[PDB]
Formats: structure tokens, C-alpha cells, sequence
């Protein structure tokens, strides 16, 4: 029993980052095989981040320009390409603590843990949504860029971001792995918008199926209704649209609580038209959406 | 910016996990050197947590009935002694992956991470307090006992929990690495009284200096109070009475924002008598009391 926001552990992760400095500018790189990845914009100055032309300032840069370090070993660089938003560094050591991997482009509304990175040693781990506006609301200092996000399956490691960027509103951008940012953003010294943003809704359904497992089950009522009419609602608070397709991946929440999903979305309509009127629902005083249907299975179910 | 439910990186706790077997039941067991920790009631079967006589039990045990499992080798048990509620295997093989550790007894109102296991494997990990009562709100299930709780300081491992029992209430009891149960607790399938929990105001006044720093601050007012007249309130909505140890702890963080401790009280007055009226700090409909002073200045700096 119990809920929480959780992340995956962090070990297998741990061991792949290292400290890339290119002139003075330091920041996180993914250390897997001979491949050392880093953002692109560690060859910038400060004054470069205005409007750089990160084709004419990689041009200036050699390998022996990029420093990479593992903990206290320095590695050696033997090659350079920039693809995307990222620099691929090739060393001439493979790292011995490459676990399994993919390299993952998640959908918003999926989930992933962080390890918050600076100098290339870890300073935390945390659970987050990628928003449907291509943002994550992440916990970021200056240095952390380079920190990657990823979900863990068995043995394998699905890396889906890397930490580039944070907007003038305190919200976070970066990429997937191969450098392409998700959303609009560019990495330039520039304000930009972010986007209108939606609560996920299959995420708050799911999340409603784990209080119901866990016991709080104060929000159930005796009412059911459609997807179009539970649309309407959603459509007014700025929730994202019910699909069947996001039906049938609560299945499995259905079948252990026996509630039909279109009567959970009964309970999620009154909750967002009454509000929860002082009460909590697995310790929270609002509608959680970082959990997705196959988290609360997961954590539910005790995967490792 | 941002502020998140931060975990330490999990990583050389990971490296320790091991699954114990004994009889039919197993469990997580924690492997330092060569002494494996875990929780005493392995030696159990479902019938005997009624009321256990631990002693007698584990007289029919014999070192070869001790299972241990790292990862996939099997591990050699030379020896086993009962300490108050764990056990302790001493086996003939030095844990390789020992990190430098401590066992450290914590205050209630201080914060940990815990790596959840499941047969010696890790699934998740998260931040939790210990509660002013001695029981976390963790999440766990069957097969979780023998999982840890640690907070890092550097290349420091401070081991400060070991899961043993699960209430009927659905929150969690456990022990020091020393055996002791935090709070009343005793490991035996009985209802056992938690006893009144409070909220841990020192926590959640840092977490309002968290929100400052981080740009909420709509509940900043024009007011102040005194200790006296913030433990009227604190009383009155069951809240830790605050002392001078803790506006001292507070010092960092109100030099950090130039917001007296005693302003930040009237702010926290105020929210308390008054509510959020439908409005949120850090992504939050309520006041959060999971992070400790240490661990707002520690997210806020960047602390690896
Ligand atoms: O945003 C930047 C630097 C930057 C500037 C423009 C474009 C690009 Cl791609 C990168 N770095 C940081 C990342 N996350 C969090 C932060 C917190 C404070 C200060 N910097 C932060
Ligand atoms: O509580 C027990 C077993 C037990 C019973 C009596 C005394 C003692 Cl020391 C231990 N184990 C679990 C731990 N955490 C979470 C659970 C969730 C479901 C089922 N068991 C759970």
C-alpha cells in the first residue's frame, strides 16, 4: 500500500556520466560504448548564446579542445560530429559500465525519471511527465545541462531526453538523443513560447485507479457517463480529450477495480466541476497527472 | 528552477541489494563487507507472525538454511546473530560494491530516500520524511521488507531504515540498521497503534523559502508574529511546535531571501487559518512538509 512518485533506479545511469568542458564552458555527457553525448552548446560562450552559428563555432573547436572526464579518469577524444542539438564524442574507451540501451522519442504525456547531474556526478533522481506542450517542469541549476532522462525495462535503459535549456518561466527543454528537441524550442539566448499546456487526462484516470487500490475511494460516485459528454468537461478544463485508444490502455485498472472507465470518468467530472471541497486523494489536493496507466500497474504490481 | 520530490542517486545502494531466503519466506537483505542485514522475520512462516518467539525460532536455523543471492552467485553464510530485529549473515565473501557507509539513527521530521526491492532487485526509488509519529508513508508491497532508507553525503552512505511491516492503516514501520523499530512498533502480526502524527512546520517553512526562491510567493503578506503567537496556531491545527533550534536551522534559507523567519511564520499563519483559496505553490493544493532546511538549500545549490 501506498503511492508515490517514483523513479527508477538511477545505477545504471549513474555510471555513464561524466564532465565534458569545452573552453570555459562545463556540463553533463552520456558516456555509452565509445560515444560520450553532450548539448551542443557547451562549445558557446556566453556572448555565443545570443544567435550562435553552432556550425562555424564547432568548426573552431578540435578534439583535443573537448576535456571529458569520468570521475577522476580523463578520457581520450578521437573524433567529433554534431547531430541536431547534440555533439557525439568519440573516445577511444568504451565505457565499461554501459548497461543495455535504446535511445527513445516519448510521447508527451509519457513519464521518465531524471538524474540531475552537475560537473558529471549526480546530485538527485526524480519522476516527471514530458507535458503536453513539450516541456518538463524539472528541478534545474546552471551545469545540470547534459542530465538525461530515462525509464528502465529489466535491464534496459531507454534514454529519452537530455537536458538542454531552461525559459524564462522556469520550465525545462532539452531533446531525445539523437538532439532534436522536443517541442518548438531552439537552443539560443531567446525567449520562446512554450505553448498552451494540458492536464493528461488518461494520467489523472490512472492515477484515480491507483487511489481506489490503495483505499481512498471518497471520490466514487453512483454515476457513469460517454466519452463525448465526459469531452465536454474535459474540453472546458483544459484536460487533454479521452480517445478510446486511452480507454483501452486502462483496461487493466478496470479489471482490478472492477470500475468501468466511463464511470471513473464520472468521478474525474465531478472532481473537476465540485472540486475536492478540502479533501485529498493519496496525499495530494489536486488532480495528479505524472502517473501514466502503466506506472500505476508497475508500482502497483512491484516490477523490477 | 523548479523543486521536486528529489531523491539521492540510488546507485550504491543498489550495488548492496541481495535477496534472502529462509524456509519458504524471502525477502531483501543489505550486503556490506560481509555481513548481509535483514529484517528477522525471514525466519518466519505466515502462522508464526501471530505471536513469534524469535529466539526459539531461530534456533532450528542453521547457517546453510539462510539463503543469499547477489544478483545471480550465491553467497556463503558462515555465521547469523540476531540483533534486536535483524538479522545479520555473516558470509565468507567481502561485498565488492560496498560504498563507504555509516548506520545512523534519524530524528522524526527528517527525510530519506528509499530504494523499494523486490527478490534482492531494485524497483523504484523515492523521498520520503520520517513522520513525527516513527511510521513513513512509503509504498510498498508484499516482498518489500529488507528494503533500505539512506540519505548520501558525498562518497557516504548513511543507512538510517530497514522496512519491516506494513499497519493495517496502510503506512509503514521499520527499524535502525541496529534492529530498533522507529516508534512503538513491535514485528508481529497485531494491530499496533501509530499514536497522533503532526506536521513537521520546520519542513514546511523551508518549503515556503523553497517557493520563494523558485518565484511562488502570492503568500507573502504584510505580516509577522512571534513564537508565542505561532504556536497558537501551530496548536490549533496540528502542527510541531516551533522552537529556536529550528528558526536557527531556518537561517540559511532567510538569509538567502531576506525574509525573516518570523515573517515567514505570519506567512504560514495565515495560509493555515485562511487555506490556498483554490491556488498552488510549487505545483502543490497543500503544504508540504517532506523537505528538511538541509534539503532545500542542497536542491536550491546543487549539492553532488
Ligand atoms: O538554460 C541554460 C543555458 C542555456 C541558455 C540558452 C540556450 C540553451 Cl540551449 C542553454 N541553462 C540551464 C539549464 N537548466 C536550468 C538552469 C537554471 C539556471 C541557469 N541556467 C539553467
Ligand atoms: O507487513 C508485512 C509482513 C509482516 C507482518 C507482520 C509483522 C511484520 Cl514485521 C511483517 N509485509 C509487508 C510490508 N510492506 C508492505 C506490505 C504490503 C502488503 C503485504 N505485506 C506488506
Amino acid at each position: 500500500s501506498g503511492f508515490r512518485k517514483m523513479a527508477f533506479p538511477s545505477g545504471k545511469v549513474e555510471g555513464c556520466m561524466v564532465q565534458v568542458t569545452c573552453g570555459t564552458t562545463t556540463l553533463n555527457g552520456l558516456w555509452l560504448d565509445d560515444v560520450v553525448y553532450c548539448p551542443r552548446h557547451v562549445i558557446c560562450t556566453s556572448e555565443d548564446m545570443l544567435n550562435p552559428n553552432y556550425e562555424d563555432l564547432l568548426i573552431r573547436k578540435s578534439n583535443h579542445n573537448f576535456l571529458v572526464q569520468a570521475g577522476n579518469v580523463q578520457l581520450r577524444v578521437i573524433g567529433h560530429s554534431m547531430q541536431n542539438c547534440v555533439l557525439k564524442l568519440k573516445v577511444d574507451t568504451a565505457n565499461p559500465k554501459t548497461p543495455k540501451y535504446k535511445f527513445v522519442r516519448i510521447q508527451p504525456g509519457q513519464t521518465f525519471s531524471v538524474l540531475a547531474c552537475y560537473n558529471g556526478s549526480p546530485s538527485g533522481v526524480y519522476q516527471c511527465a514530458m507535458r503536453p506542450n513539450f516541456t518538463i517542469k524539472g528541478s534545474f541549476l546552471n551545469g545540470s545541462c547534459g542530465s538525461v532522462g530515462f525509464n528502465i525495462d529489466y535491464d534496459c535503459v531507454s534514454f529519452c531526453y537530455m537536458h538542454h535549456m531552461e525559459l524564462p518561466t522556469g520550465v525545462h527543454a532539452g531533446t531525445d538523443l539523437e538532439g532534436n528537441f522536443y517541442g518548438p524550442f531552439v537552443d539560443r539566448q531567446t525567449a520562446q513560447a512554450a505553448g498552451t499546456d494540458t492536464t493528461i487526462t488518461v494520467n489523472v484516470l490512472a492515477w484515480l485507479y491507483a487511489a481506489v487500490i490503495n483505499g481512498d475511494r471518497w471520490f466514487l460516485n453512483r454515476f457513469t457517463t460517454t466519452l463525448n459528454d465526459f469531452n465536454l468537461v474535459a474540453m472546458k478544463y483544459n484536460y487533454e480529450p479521452l480517445t478510446q485508444d486511452h480507454v483501452d490502455i486502462l483496461g487493466p485498472l478496470s479489471a482490478q477495480t472492477g470500475i468501468a472507465v466511463l464511470d471513473m470518468c464520472a468521478s474525474l467530472k465531478e472532481l473537476l466541476q465540485n472540486g475536492m471541497n478540502g479533501r485529498t486523494i493519496l496525499g495530494s489536493a489536486l488532480l495528479e497527472d505524472e502517473f501514466t496507466p502503466f506506472d500505476v500497474v508497475r508500482q502497483c504490481s512491484g516490477v523490477t
